[PDB]
């Protein structure tokens, strides 16, 4: 057991899928993991793990913000065997011609948090995901007929920003989505000898401040997770 | 009802207090509030609202990290109505003067984020809690019989850093207590004309190494939070 | 014995009041201090040492800027055994609220000067006085019929600043006035274990030019040393 | 014509082909392009377009560091409709079980410049090549049955860096090759709208102090060509 | 009239000499002009003006820090005229072949402050004295037959500096003297475009402690001020 | 012969002049030396030697930007014994009173690259000429009737800049031209003990734009290398 996670090595499999909501990860194993098992309540972060089509997949919670999910990714990789690790959350647009409830791949995350600096020496890290693991999730939309942009997330470590010029910058250099997490997981991988990616789907639009509706967003969350479950499948082979 | 926190006004006290883990905030609400009722539960971050000897007080956690308390104080704050937040939670200890089960209480928040440089034009703001309720808790503590210490608390971004020479720094430079909030809680009280205040109890000494967890530990637990709700009934008068 | 101090160790009281202008030592030896005797006059920096009633206590300017005080209060601390500095001097005000001739207590200061990151690996360091010094200085004010604001205090390398926008910041974000030397002296009080407070009266508005009579200002100024005075005899008790 | 290439719209293929080296750029050019024609020879940086089995493509040397090749890759985006750039150069190698004569994909580029921060308001922007142009280049690579490892660069702005200690923490988080324009062409690529990749080969190892050899270079250096011409017919299908 | 100087326009001649110990500045007076007469004494910075074989110049300390000596010369040019600004004091050397009593002109000055940052946009702006009062006081030293080294001076802002390390820097880049006022006063002098220099005398080796006689001090304080004095009016020529 | 010039000991003067094309080199070479012979043409960057009124002297272009310009000027000082770069080419001008086909020689060179930075602990370096090398300009022009103004030069690694804002403010700091390399030049410099000097004349003004080339620019061209030339033998005696 890890500071934050009461679990012994053999309790989650190898590729762990992560949304921010703990409620999101029951659901996700409700809905798509058979003989699912919770394996951590601690701080009320629900982890579980189960199979998909006869492959052993887990799924657990990573909170809001870098700080949080590089808590619970590193205890993952360090302790647990963890190897992959596939954040599946949700972001906001900046770009018009991105529209709610897209899809899309962060092949690259830009930050304005000073955690890769402290790492690298105060230079540039450019934090990016697996290549692999990014080919496989855009196979995998592919087959699903799901369609799926892959390039730059941006992760804020304030949803509440007090510089609302930033979001032309971002928009100008052609950021896919504004989230909260990206940049640190793919610190933490790297840091610690892992692989990693993080999909999104747009739940609102940081200009319109148009937001997810409808049962659109079950119909497109579902989306997002057939995409994950099934490029891990990609992998294996 | 807000992005993060599904209530509506008058569901929460005009006084919060806050610890990190949502299963500390039921606990806190069961043990010292009477007639308590839940007032959010998204994301499984449970608040709650009731009273200690008459006086209306609301409990609720905030998670882990600087992004993700800075948004529920923001909401609390701009939307609820809420005029103080006291944050009571755990540390690690840096100066080997601090022994386990210390009370600290931070007059001020060191920290390696970069949240209060993008609010300040790049430059050094000294994040500080409210004079008034330090001088309360402080007055709270010692009717209690319980002797705290005032001072520089560190905000990490990184629970597991790559650094390690960053700890003899704290040491030398006074630091009380490590922990994650602190600092983005006084700049966002700051920002949003609202009063804070962080009170930790030590759980570790990052020096002697060795927590503490027992009868001992969690009656210090205790005593923090009495001295948190009294500080309260101190400021009403 | 010292660079900047021509004097031994037992010449200077344990507690030492530090004036900006260099005149207004001599000033407050002559008009608080009982058996006054002078202890330096390199530079012109003239130092005294007397009683208030019957506490040992010494007077001494500290100069314009962070990096003259710095000198002066790390030479008084590591040769002359000095345990706490006491700073009266004079701010601008940028908080509509903040009247003219208002006694300000400086319980953090923020500062767009580099000497704090030099210390601190480069992150923030939360530049703040001593507790029970401010609670003593709050208590001999109030005890003396006088108002006084405990807040955050801004020091500037530069009085004439060639960015006007940092002026709305700090309105923006309660600072209580505009001094030069604050978080300088916290920094050399942190760096080699002691304690420091602030005190200043309001000087100026910063935006609404205003007038004083060469009597009020004596009168504010007299109050303002009383309250330094009577608040070190409270830290004795 | 451009203050640095003297050419008309028209002169260059939509897609072209950089060395560092001007000479290389020609040899390039005779020993793959036909019915080659030097389309520029401005400070000696020649250009050439031809056609690849019927495919009109142009090369042209960039020189070295970001400072040089962001002024050509601007010029061609501008004012001669460029819309793909692939840079074909020369890296040093940091990680042991990377040989000599390796090929390399830059995914990404990290970097000590500071170029980036200065287009992203001091923030981290990840210096990331198109997704579809790096995939085009991995399976024209596999066809042609040659290896080739996809990850990070590290664009240099010292070849002769005084801090020799930045190397291990390079090789710690990865770093695949060490050259000096990378980061900067993703920068422009981003900033004036269009895509671009880097390939380098293995011309030395930076510890080993090993270096290319024999004719073993023409064979290394003709295999990366082949790939990125290749790559480019891949993407036109 | 001004903040920090109570006199009037025409009362500073265009030319100002500026020690760092106040008590320098009369001495001066009294030793090197003629007619002269007091034009200041606010905060006991005493002022004065007189001739110099004909040609009337001013006298007056700036006191020790960039922040002190920056508010004294920005007052001086924007308000009472003054056209050139030259600094005369001591400095530590690093450099084994700067010998104590060495004269020291400083073409360019280094800094640790961020008081030049904060005017260019965070660039490097290379702090540089005029060149012709450079040549004027290479040419007036050499006619009396001393020595002077031209070059860089470094410009700290805390005499006890926790970086030890820095030295060695400073050192290998040939720094040839450290003292804490000619980077500011030479921003000082291209913000409000005027012209300055700064002129050191070697006081101590920061590594091999010397000695010195107080007449071999006298002797070389007054060869200083001859060719500051002198290099005047070879500048008026 | 070392990584980037294909040449042995004694091939170069101890003195070389570098344009940044190697074109321009050539152009020298022919017209103002005698007895010259091509000692380079790695990558293209053509050298030569050859004598100038019986005095042996090198030139060789540097290509564009502080990365090129760095690397061949470490290479000559570290291997092929030369004691002096005298960098002569083109700037675009900034300050209104400074016209076409004038003479600057850069006493001091601002920059917005980070290697200095890299170099000097991030804190600030003047990069700054040698002062002997200045005044044998400075003396060399006046012989030949042409005035030279000497002051701050800035090289930029943008010449296609993002921001537009800078401009305004290296006006208002007095740089007299903008070019890209002198910065890194003067830090190689510093850094491996040699000696360093750039003069451009202004191509263009950034203000009233347009350009010059004609009789009168070429002319203007030939007098910096005259000066350059001639400064060298004044330097020998
Ligand atoms: N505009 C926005 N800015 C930052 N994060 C945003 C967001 N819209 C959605 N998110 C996503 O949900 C979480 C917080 O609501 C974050 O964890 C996650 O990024
Ligand atoms: N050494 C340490 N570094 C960082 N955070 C520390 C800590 N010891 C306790 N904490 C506290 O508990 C949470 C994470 O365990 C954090 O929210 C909170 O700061
Ligand atoms: N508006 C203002 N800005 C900066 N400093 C101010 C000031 N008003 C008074 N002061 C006081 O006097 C000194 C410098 O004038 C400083 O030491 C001291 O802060
Ligand atoms: N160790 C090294 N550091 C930096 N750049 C290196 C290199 N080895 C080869 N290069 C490549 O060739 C050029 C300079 O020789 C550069 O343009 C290119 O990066
Ligand atoms: N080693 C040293 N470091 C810094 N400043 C030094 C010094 N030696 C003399 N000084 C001179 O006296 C003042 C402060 O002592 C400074 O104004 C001035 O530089
Ligand atoms: N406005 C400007 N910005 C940057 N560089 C400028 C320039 N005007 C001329 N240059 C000079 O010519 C080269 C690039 O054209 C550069 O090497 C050299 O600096």
């Amino acid at each position: 057991a890890t500071p934050h996670i009461n679990a012994e090595m053999g309790d989650f499999a190898d590729v762990v899928l992560m949304p921010g909501d703990p409620l999101r990860a029951k659901y996700i194993a409700e809905t798509f993991l058979e003989d699912a098992r919770e394996v951590n309540n601690v701080r009320g972060m629900l982890g579980f793990t189960g199979t998909y089509k006869g492959r052993k997949i887990s799924v657990m919670g990573h909170g809001m913000g870098i700080p949080s999910c590089s808590i619970y990714t590193k205890e993952l990789i360090t302790d647990f065997g963890v190897k992959k690790i596939i954040r599946v959350g949700s972001c906001g647009a900046v770009l018009p011609h991105v529209k709610l409830r897209d899809v899309v791949i962060g092949m690259g995350a830009c930050t304005d948090s000073k955690v890769n600096r402290i790492r690298f020496k105060d230079h540039d890290f450019a934090a990016i995901a697996d290549f692999d693991m990014v080919r496989n999730a855009v196979d995998a939309a592919k087959a699903l007929g799901i369609d799926a942009r892959v390039g730059n997330l941006f992760s804020a470590d304030l949803f509440y920003s007090p510089d609302g010029e930033m979001f032309d910058v971002m928009e100008k250099y052609g950021i896919l989505g504004v989230e909260m997490e990206a940049a640190g997981i793919y610190g933490v991988a790297a840091e610690f000898g892992a692989k990693a990616l993080t999909i999104c789907t747009v739940s609102d639009h940081i200009r319109t401040h148009e937001q997810t509706t409808a049962a659109e967003r079950q119909t497109t969350f579902n989306d997002m997770i057939k995409i994950a479950l099934e490029s891990v499948l990609l992998g294996d082979k």
